[PDB]
């Protein structure tokens, strides 16, 4: 429709006007850390229990210990999002890849067709697995897991790839189903 | 192959045996309330923080406050899992639908082809929306959401449908990509 | 619709009230052999010529001579039905696999995602071929047939796999298109 | 490869030469009435019981009583075969449509893209329903059947459409999986 | 609709009545060379600049220098058209393959399912590449190009295969979207 | 692999260095008007006749007379390229949309998921029609065309939409099949 999209989603799900002090505080921290308050967080912020559960999982997967780099996990995110054609996540995580790699072209490549990127084999098979999980998880076999081991991932690493991949298969669906809008600031960042 | 499937997954992700006190307890409680310790929990239990993040989200979405019944969320779970052909989730959540509805055939119908179920339109459109997210969330439009509203769901309700559906799009992928095995007790229950 | 489904199909195709003596007799025999009269037979029973042709083919393929076991042919049936999401056939032939193997878990695995089953290679490639025939028969090549020979099937066996597979691609379509309902007794059998 | 395709299929399924008397006769009759012995029959003819079961079903569905014309059933056959890209069936049944309609272009249209054919709505919806069964029979709903009724088909008619369509979903798969070759005479007939 | 299709397309795009002398002249030449004026040309003939650009590209690709034979390029055309189910092009280029090969059966095979044709490997991998470009160009990799080189195509040849393939992915779409009708004369030619 | 991608494509198709005078000039003009020589042109430039045929068609469709704006045709280009996941075209034509609209986010939306764009219905239905051609042109019906007319497009306009859309279905395939690289300057422009 030729009307400016509602933010943070197309759902009437108020936050609402005086935020609870703890959520207000949290958002001050994001603003400081991030330069913004990501709209996915405003989306969950109508209920702090929900926001807490969302963020606890996001942080663990994206920022917690793993032998997958932060960038690597962001790369997975974008490839999943590209396959699901998730606008929110392509914008948000696209930015993250441009930031963490210092390579705007890599972000564009992953957003558009990851197969064109001149990646080392380790990163490429990581993304191929995520892709196959995204399109046809029921068809993943032991040989697919061995491909990952053949390029240096151990079983904990495979678990991490699977969870990051599965997580964006969740968040893409939620974002797209609710018409979740990415913060306008992302688009011009790290270009 | 022609070998007993490893449990809880085909990954070597030891727990290990002297469990942390808090995880031991969670499990004891599961056993006592559920008659078993669901295998998904043993898979995350190598890391209490990951287990914590998983369970908090699971419990909020499936058991936390909602205008969707517990049964309705499990129905969603089964329909998503059927489309993704997730053995773990079809077994565990199929069992849940059989349990909560006291109707073995309902479980079977949602496992196999939800369209045959003689549901009221409220529940049918809920499932149609989950199916559409699962297959093609990028194609969800305002009109799709208005369909839910036209059968009595409000926007908080739509949010809940969207999150339960995205969650099983994650957990199916994790389960399938890691060859996660459902507890054998499930198969013969609530028949 | 929230109305108990019509049996044996949603079509008004009466049998009708006094069955012809030969069909009545036949049904007495089924009841004895099977404990029930399968609803697919009631579906064809409005015309004995049609019932005769249906049953002649079913029997030859499923029960006639072959070096494929009875169970093996039932396994094919369920994998085809799973891919086509045929409720009738998944219920009827699912039961048959649970019965003939004495392994309820095997039936569930084939109904839900056959790839998880710890089968020997012979049975697994048999099912992979059926699957490929079901999704993309035009793409079957000589190398696909040689895979079967590489695991001990001769050309007569391949012919049998193809016909059993093709047959359920027929019966699934008829059942699903007519809203053919499986006999309630199947669901609880052989659990 | 660059070798003459084996007939009647790429399987070594000898007939063999001194045919059983009854099969000899059937074939003589075919030759006399059809100008040829269709290759599908030679493929089943290694086993008279299999041949018997095939022909009984073929003949009932395609030539037996129906309110669908013979041509209409062959049209169905061609549309199913086009979607499945079955060379044998497209050649043989394409020829049948050209023959029965006395309209070479009609055959070509149904082989290539049935949607371009300027059909009356009765025949178009019949074909749309066959196409939908062929692609996604699990998605057939009561509304789909009501469409057929709204163009003058009764429930016996729907049954017939469903069975002819399921039958070609079987025979396409058998033909394609075994590299069944249509008789070369077909190609130049009714042009 | 049961009304004779409009030619050359279903669009009201007049040529119009007195053709410009140069277009009239050109059409006299086609009629002489071809026995007809192909309807695709009448379609573009409302604007000679458009006709000029269309024909310049067609001629270069189909008739200009290449180490791909004329027939080979026509074979590509038909395989692309078959996958896109383009009636116009299947008829027009089907004829061309029957003509240039002097083998009606080869035309039918490519129209219906090219995989059945007993081609040498060079021609078969040429068509497999075109097919993969047609279904999933984003997935073409260096190894796919090396397959072509492994059967004697150099890089100029690969460029030609790609352009011929891409061109019919254009013309199929235009023809099908506008309901472009093939000249009736094609159907009976070269049988 | 982990090697700089070859430009302008991964094919060895030398231009070569002393360019023909007329191609030199074209390129000088591009540089002067565009700030660059688009890589697609260097790929065709090994053969002036091929380059001539490409550019004539490009220029007529994208820059020649139409009731579609230049921007509208580039929007079409981007939507087609997104569906085909064409990196070259998404970069180059994405940049064009950002340039002509003076709206960076519009480019991003059409690259990622055009459905989220708040377009007027005229432009949305234009894009829906392009998308449908791209995915399934054989399924375009008179009703699809009438939708365009109902938002003010005439039949010449529909023709133009159809040709621009088919053209990017060609150029995406060529680009992707040959690993054509977009000029690096594009990525950071009009942000
Ligand atoms: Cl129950
Ligand atoms: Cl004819
Ligand atoms: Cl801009």
């Amino acid at each position: 429709g030729m009307t400016k999209p509602k933010e943070p989603t197309a759902l009437d799900l108020p936050m609402a006007d005086p935020l609870p002090d703890e959520t207000q505080k949290y958002f001050e921290i994001c603003q400081e850390k991030l330069g913004m308050v990501p709209n996915v967080l405003k989306a969950y912020a109508f209920n702090v229990e929900k926001l807490n559960a969302f963020t606890a999982m996001y942080n663990d997967l994206m920022l917690g210990e793993s032998q997958l780099s932060k960038l690597e996990r962001e790369m997975i995110a974008v490839v999943v999002s590209s396959i699901n054609k998730c606008f929110y996540c392509l914008v948000a995580h696209g930015a993250a890849v441009r930031q963490l790699s210092g390579d705007p072209q890599l972000g564009e490549m992953l957003v558009m067709n990851y197969r064109v990127a001149p990646l080392d084999a380790r990163q490429r098979v990581m993304l191929d697995f995520a892709a196959k999980m995204t399109r046809a998880s029921a068809e993943i076999e032991e040989a697919d897991r061995e491909v990952l081991r053949s390029h240096g991932f151990n079983d904990r690493d495979i678990w991490d790839i699977a969870n990051v991949t599965g997580f964006f298969n969740m968040t893409n669906r939620v974002a797209s189903a609710t018409a979740m809008m990415p913060n306008a600031e992302y688009h011009g960042q790290f270009r």
